């Protein structure tokens, strides 16, 4: 198996409001960044040394609009997706930029306090209802 | 809630030798090369395409140790991370690397290898095999 | 190669407060209660649905004191521990309990912040989960 | 929030063939027997221990099948799934099983392998020459024939 399992979990707070582009052909996309926090008391004549990590986290489809209407800096997130390394250059230089993609296999939930409203968090993929209840169809699956 | 969590879980394959380098201090440091991939098929761009990820982990004490006389070109691996960025200068300007870290609180072992196996059967192996005719060969 | 990997990861809120106890043997010992849930539309009728799930948590030395001072009922929290599934004679009948470890390399965090004693929101108890009851159990402690 | 997260991360191998088995309201299903194992450096009397786990996995739609037709007893895999404590009865008192289900967001991944596998120690190569095609789209030094 040359495919393996590329993971990335994190759980953080939006550092910064995101930063949401709409996209009338390809669809929505937001970019947000996520720190995370090590704290360690230690080294010279300091009390507990702390050390904070950013994370890229571009969100897609309906995860970036909900993100969008209900996400703001502070917002405790959990977050499921892939690493991504994206070449390019700057003018002349190649450059390398390391992101953590959210794609329809990850996920992102909303934490701190609360829930969120109607069916959520969600985003539109797998599922449906496909009520059998009518003057038969008792064969063909039941869908869902 | 202001620590948040950091986890990379990766499963791949190494695309190059345990490159260990000691550091003044004791410890060694392995850096290694993970690459993970996706394969699409559709049409409308071709016909089969495929995207492989190469990830930048290190490995510190032990498990670089380990890596280094264990792991080589095409070895699976399971790790358990951290992501790190960290700030270098080549051309100075300032050049970013995001790599996995596993330091203390994360793990990584290696599947089909490790070598050694796994102690022995507190029943078998004890000079021959089992009883009945002679020393049951199907083990696995 | 053998050994292989048994991770589990949460994240929910106490169905109740943590059930702590100490013994010169191991140091503590904490058994928490959490759910998850999925929100289920459910049109074919009209209203909504649930489906909550109930894991037995068990926390260790550290991990068991800090669950015992911080965490309460309705609290939210993330959890990164193990399977285990001990077996055990009820008196007669042999049974088989699965649960949550939280070891060394395993971890627990709250997702809320600096709040006073313990933290239970005056949210409430939604409907939908808990497709059982829960009175006069079983198990076998009995001791501190 | 209420939601929550739901998820376990599993690598062992198969403790017995994929007991598979259709039916008619539900697609295809599959219940499976996962290892998984920790020993410590400790010491007793002279050895260390031994403690595996195993697990119930539940295998869902076409994964159920692909377990039936390719995965074998010893095989390696990789699983991602949510835990489910199902309640049940086959005598009376009432039964709780808790079960590691794989399905929609759920993935599962043959592992095994075997080493390097060298690119032409002793194979023979034949296909187009190097200087052609090499490196990424732009030119850079590299050899163009």
């Amino acid at each position: 198996a040359s495919r393996g399992v590329n993971k990335v979990i994190l759980v953080g707070n939006l550092g910064q409001d995101p930063e949401v582009r709409y996209m009338p052909n390809g669809g929505a996309v937001a970019n947000i960044t996520l720190a995370t926090s090590e704290s360690w008391r230690d080294k010279a004549t300091g009390e507990m040394k702390e050390q904070t990590e950013w994370h890229r986290v571009v969100l897609f489809g309906k995860l970036a609009e909900v993100a969008s209407e209900y996400l703001r800096k502070g917002s405790q997130v959990y977050i499921e997706g892939q690493l991504r390394t994206r070449k390019w250059t700057d003018q002349s230089g190649q450059d390398r930029y390391t992101t953590e993609v959210v794609v329809n296999v990850g996920g992102t939930m909303q934490m701190l306090g609360g829930r969120q409203g109607g069916g959520a968090p969600a985003g539109g993929n797998i599922g449906g209802g496909q009520p059998q209840g009518g003057w038969g169809q008792p064969q063909q699956p039941q869908g869902g």
